[PDB]
């Protein structure tokens, strides 16, 4: 069984080899040149700098995909609006790992105290495992931008979605999270 | 009033945008800063986004600059590269006499001329910010989502409205080449 466990750096390997494969071959990210490890490495260097949780997905040793969360934008009065990102390996899809990882990257980022979980899911027309993925945690759909991506020789939608958390909007808030 | 001229931004119009964007700071929820940023800061911010390639106009009438407007990034990343957002601010006293309208015109014709085959307006606090919405409606944006309870400021949660333009055919055809490449 897989277990769900914070990032190491020993992984940095494997997750670069992840997201090199989504860049060249998938329209989730709209990357074009996958980053090196280096770059990998300093990438979530900077997401746990700001108190950001980046979790894993490992069976038999082996990483099977990762997760994590960032600001949507960095302006203050955005500062109980996370982001979630998620990506498996190709090998370990449909097996329900992308269910594990996020839904425990939602409890970590709930008890962090955010209000809104914001998906931004690029290519969202085409990728509809990651529209059914965000829909069975219980994201709603807020909007679409259309055109918003040129890649692999067609135009790509992104997909918006959120989840309310802590109250969501209906309640006063607390102490901004990561502060 | 003497007729408003549109012309592109010259660095020594950062004192008045400065005050300009700080009042707006101050006392509206447009923008989701709290603390208005430094005359030095709002420079560096332009010179930015003149060093990417972005046009950057102003709006002037009797020596005074009366409003902004300029393009940038939705986001960084390459096949975002035909999509801009808009982001246009005229001073109270200025308001609701089509100072905006025709920034912003005349901004979509500057982005359009680049290639760009998207604008988005990432519009903030919708529920209240009617005249942001209703500017970009007027120039023909359309609709195209709303992050609820996306930030908190003066007390309230607020919503960003999203609305977006296509231009030179939008997504019907294949893109030219990047622009600002
Ligand atoms: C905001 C974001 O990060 S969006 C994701 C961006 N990342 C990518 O596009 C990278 C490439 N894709 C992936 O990494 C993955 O396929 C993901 C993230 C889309 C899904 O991860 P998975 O491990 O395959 O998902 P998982 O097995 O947990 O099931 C996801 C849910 O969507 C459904 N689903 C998964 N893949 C598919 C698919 N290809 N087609 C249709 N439905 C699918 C599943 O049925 C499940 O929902 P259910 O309760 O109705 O059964
Ligand atoms: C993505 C963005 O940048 S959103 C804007 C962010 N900026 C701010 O919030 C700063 C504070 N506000 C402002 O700077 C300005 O009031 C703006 C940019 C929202 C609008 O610019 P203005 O010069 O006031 O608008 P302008 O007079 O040009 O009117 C444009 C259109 O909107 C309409 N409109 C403007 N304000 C309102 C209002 N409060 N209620 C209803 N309609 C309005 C006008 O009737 C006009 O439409 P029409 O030509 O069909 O008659
Ligand atoms: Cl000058």
């Amino acid at each position: 069984m897989p277990v769900i466990r914070d990032f190491q750096p020993a992984d940095i390997e494997t997750i670069t080899a992840i997201y090199t494969q989504a860049v060249l071959t998938g329209t989730g990210s709209y990357e074009i040149e996958p980053p090196t490890m280096d770059e990998m490495a300093k990438r979530f260097a900077a997401f746990a700098d700001q108190g950001f949780p980046i979790l894993v997905a490992e069976a038999d040793g082996r990483v099977l995909g990762y997760a994590y969360a960032s600001y949507f934008r960095v302006r203050p009065a955005y500062r109980w609006l996370a982001e979630d990102s998620i990506y498996i390996a190709p090998d370990a899809k449909g097996q329900g790992i992308g269910k594990l990882l996020l839904r425990e990257l939602i409890a970590r980022i709930s008890a962090l105290g955010f209000r809104q979980l914001l998906a931004v899911i690029g290519d969202g027309e085409h990728n509809i495992g990651s529209v059914k993925l965000h829909e069975s945690l219980g994201f709603t759909h807020c909007g679409r931008i259309e055109g918003s991506g040129f890649k692999h020789g067609r135009w790509l939608d992104t997909v918006l979605m959120q989840l309310p958390l802590n109250g969501g909007r209906s309640t006063e808030p607390g102490p901004s999270p990561l502060s």
